[PDB]
């Protein structure tokens, strides 16, 4: 089968504007999968049926311990 879900989940704090065709365009509040973090400046993940580079400034390690 398939067990063990790898990859981090980063959220887009705001809409980003990719200048290069390699980057990935996302909108404020968009789940992203950051598996490759070799470049602290430029990351590589997939959000909307797409896979491109993502800025490590617009997104942030999802953090929100909810209880209710």
């Amino acid at each position: 089968g398939s067990s063990g879900s790898s990859g981090k989940v980063f959220r887009a704090l705001y809409t980003f504007e990719p200048r290069t065709p390699d980057e990935l365009y996302f909108e404020e509040g968009d789940i992203i999968y950051i598996t490759d973090m070799s470049d602290t400046n430029w990351w590589k993940g997939t959000s909307k049926g797409r896979t491109g580079l993502i800025p490590s400034n617009y997104v942030a390690e999802q953090s929100g311990p909810s209880s209710g």
